């Protein structure tokens, strides 16, 4: 009911007026960004009435920042989507607009990704320091068909040289990637970026907005929403949804509801679609201050619990057990969002960073990593400021860890006891801050909120396919499934592409729009791009000097050198510094 | 001055409005479609103002004796350039809609493809149509020629590269008549085209990938942008013949700095500054064309033009500007010529169409689905119909048929004079009998029934004679500040000339250049890079084979398939293969 493409042919024409369209309705559970994304589909594309749309919404109508929102040129779905997304800060101009001209004029890459020692910069940050063991461990996963990985980890598929890389280093806090997490999905993140291997280290290939991604991203769809007529209807907690599972179909035939604290009933025709967003990682999300900690929690909120209420309904509406249970207590739980107008800190950051933090500009151009921070603590101080109500002389600082049950090296308790000065105590620490002056500095000079989220790293939990809902589960009539727990080919969770792709999907499915949706950027079939991930995951050496210590390969290279002497391969070879 | 891009986010975005261009003018040397094409990109990316813009065609503000049609006019799904441009011109037949809209819509309801490509015996399908029919030796002919360096390719002709299994496969005669390939042609060029529709190989035998406009190319691409271009205030300026430009050449600039041109008869001159950009599309291959009609041939002629002659002046002022005389001189004589529009509403004719076709003429659909190539005849020519009819005022009982023949120097089979010698009707009879129709109707149903205009084009094959690098200036030559080469003899990486689609990317990578345009190009699409269509492309020239297949008569070969396979048992590789069917 779907099909993939790429090019400008596709992505330049419009699809007819889908058929009979005109008689259906669309409810949206939830109004995160898969939602609101399915929505503006559905306006545009499917050219549904917006008084026919309908989004769900439980809730009644410091500073805390989110982090993770990085996104790249080739978010294929994202950007189709907000070219149509008027700005709100530009006349005259989308989203991909403002976005596009704001990272020209201001590239985003960083020239400190790794500290150590206290505000030391790691010596050889840029490499990647892959040993040629290690090298082969990343090849034969991604060698390793998707079906062959059920249940696989991180650690059954790399051995010590990788975990001792600064690849490991790189990619783990980049990507938010714990050592017992999916193995599955590990492969995929190699493959879907290879494009932008060489922008691994400095983050060179990163773009943001100019703003948080409430203001950059969901008050203007709401706006562009909100202009089209769709309903925002709030204080609706979805309960379970009647789905009749035949053996021929699959029909919701009921959304039972609480409205403002009323049981109630949407009856639903096959004209009725319906768009689940199952599973949420900001569920049950608590909060401290900065004499308070954010208390731990592992209380499961209305998304988990109708994922399990549709699941048990069939095995092809996924396995949210998986996600949601067993998180191990080492795992990844609390972020703080650090704001001070302190120059002593400022200073400190731009020491480390080499840039002014409040010149409006890229400042760390993403996280710094604390390398031997007990925490394995990285942090990242976007364009200044992120809110526009906020003081110009202010920062706001993201701050997490990837390691919630150890002790801190200066701070000796767990992050989960710590207070909001309390972790910026430890950060201030590890950016060499005189031990004299860091408790002050945090208990007075500046306001940290820590928020403990339970569900943060369950994206990449261990999963079999099956696991995973399809956007579209098969003879699924009015039914589908968007988000980042939702089952598409190739692309990757935990990216806000994921949650517009599964979004257009399950529109494109849904009403069999007549038009191509792109497929997942093809960089792992471009041997232009093969080429360059060849060296750049050797720190930059020729075919020559990777085999030079290897019978079986220089071998087998000398007679591939001859062959090819003359030819168009030679030279591409030669361009992409491979020869 | 410009840089490459692929994928949505620059193919969505739009540029900055460019420095000063509120300061700045552009003269465009031409009407055809390059030229026009820039002056959109100077409209709506440039966003110069129109009443700067200033088109100069020469002839004043189609021959009366009948209908006349143009090939060449195939556009596929990766036009990159093309559907850039042609988003943003709105359709005059569909409301609320693009020239994208409506040709993307129409090409899904009515979807084109072959159902006869080749034909011998008077009228019979070829035996083994569909098949490629290319030998091992063949085959590594074709991969070996991709694996040479362009910049090794210097004036070889196609011959000097192919040898007799390749020009006696199915391929070659799909390959020569779809695009008008001649064996003395650029082998450079052929090797261009064979990366750059790797792609669509499946689609080779049947044109299962082309994609074709509602109607003739002057009512669905150049109206539409001529209107796009009134309505922005854009100067369309006629009787304009340029006879030189004169450009001061110094060692570290390129200025035009004057237009000597002849308007309406009186020499007059156009001062120009550095803010004022000109356009050249530099050659043509339709310059000095003749027209006969259904009793009188098209007379032959060497002469060149205003095209040629403005070209070979601007030669002789840089050797940057190009070698004119590689492709407007020592034309053979076999060239391809004389194109034929035999047009009929005569329903014997119609219906022996039909039964070759398989389709109805009159339907409005695809009839021919493209050329079908008569391959038993000795001018080796071919036919297409498109959808029916390609003309807003044509009768609805009426088809109009193109005809065009590879040989201009040899008797045809049933008139048995060359066809540079032959009347609309004589082209239509020796059609005619190819097509199986009784020798005792043949007269009388191409002298009676139908009106058959033969034009005769000496530059029609100019696009593809053996070249040198350097022999077609760059689109921006280096140092220019405002002069620009547009058009199919313009040098750019990667694309193919005698496409529309290199008419769009000359007349963008100009545009963008003299202006600086902080936005993308897309690259030629990137197929000959993708390993999926690398895969597909083994299976389709080996005529969907197996690896095991493929190998099964070789050592060197076969061992190394084995130790491949083994290495592979268990892996994703194995999957693609299996998935693009090689194994």
């Amino acid at each position: 009911h779907m099909y993939y493409s790429y090019g400008n042919y596709e992505a330049f024409a419009r699809p007819k007026k889908p058929e009979n369209v005109e008689n259906k309705s669309a409810y949206l559970i939830g109004s995160g960004l898969a939602s609101l994304a399915a929505a503006c589909f559905l306006i545009r594309d499917g050219q549904m009435e917006g008084s026919k749309i309908h989004i769900l919404e439980e809730l009644p109508k410091g500073y805390v920042v989110r982090g993770g929102r990085e996104m790249e040129n080739h978010f294929e779905c994202l950007w189709d989507l907000f070219r149509s997304i008027p700005s709100l800060e530009i006349d005259n101009a989308s989203v991909l607009d403002e976005f596009y001209w704001l990272n020209k004029e201001d590239p985003n890459y960083s020239r400190c990704r790794v500290i150590e020692k206290q505000g030391q910069r790691l010596v050889t940050d840029g490499d990647f320091t892959l040993t040629k063991t290690a090298i082969k461990e990343i090849l034969d996963l991604c060698l390793t068909n998707e079906e062959d990985l059920d249940d696989v980890k991180i650690t059954d598929v790399f051995s010590d040289d990788f975990f001792n890389s600064n690849f490991w280093i790189y990619w783990k806090t980049m990507f938010a990637f714990e050592p017992w997490h999916s193995a599955m999905e590990m492969r995929r993140y190699l493959m879907r970026f290879l494009h932008h291997i060489s922008g691994l280290a400095d983050f060179s290939a990163l773009k943001f907005t100019k703003y948080n991604q409430y203001e950059s991203l969901v008050l203007p769809m709401v706006e562009y929403l909100k202009s089209h007529g769709v309903q925002f209807e709030y204080d609706v907690k979805v309960e379970d949804i009647k789905i009749d599972v035949t053996t021929s179909q699959k029909i919701a035939r009921e959304i039972l509801i609480d409205r403002n604290g009323n049981a109630e009933s949407i009856k639903l025709t096959i004209n009725d679609l319906v768009f689940v967003t199952n599973g949420s990682i900001t569920e049950s999300s608590t909060y401290g201050d900065n004499d308070t900690p954010a208390p731990p929690t592992d209380e499961l909120g209305g998304s988990w619990t109708l994922w399990k209420n549709l699941a048990r309904q069939s095995p092809e509406f996924g396995n949210p057990d998986k996600f949601c249970q067993n998180i191990p207590k080492k795992s990844w739980f609390v972020s703080a969002t650090s704001t001070t107008n302190n120059k002593e800190i400022i200073d400190t950051i731009e020491s480390i960073c080499k840039r002014d933090p409040l010149a409006g500009k890229t400042v760390t151009g993403g996280i710094i990593t604390i390398n031997d921070s007990a925490w394995q603590m990285s942090f990242t101080i976007n364009r200044q400021q992120q809110f526009k109500d906020q003081p110009e002389n202010e920062i706001s600082t993201w701050i997490y860890a990837l390691y919630s049950d150890v002790n801190g090296d200066y701070i000796k308790k767990p992050i989960t006891e710590c207070s909001g000065n309390e972790i910026c105590q430890e950060w201030l620490y590890h950016l060499g801050v005189s031990t004299d002056k860091i408790e002050d500095l945090a208990k007075h000079a500046s306001n940290t909120i820590p928020v403990y989220m339970p569900y943060i790293t369950s994206y990449f939990m261990t999963r079999a396919i099956g696991d995973r809902p399809l956007v579209v589960p098969h003879q699924s009539q009015n039914l589908a499934f968007i988000g980042n727990f939702a089952e598409t080919e190739r692309d990757t969770v935990f990216t806000t592409e994921y949650s517009v792709r599964t979004a257009m999907e399950a529109v494109y499915q849904l009403l069999n729009i007549d038009r191509g949706i792109p497929e997942v950027i093809n960089s792992p079939f471009d041997l232009r791009v093969l080429m360059d991930a060849i060296y750049e995951l050797n720190d930059h050496q020729d075919l020559r000097e990777i085999t030079k210590d290897s019978k079986m390969q220089k071998l087998a290279l000398a007679g591939f050198l001859k062959k090819i002497k003359g030819t168009y391969i030679e030279s591409l070879l030669k361009e992409h510094k491979l020869l």
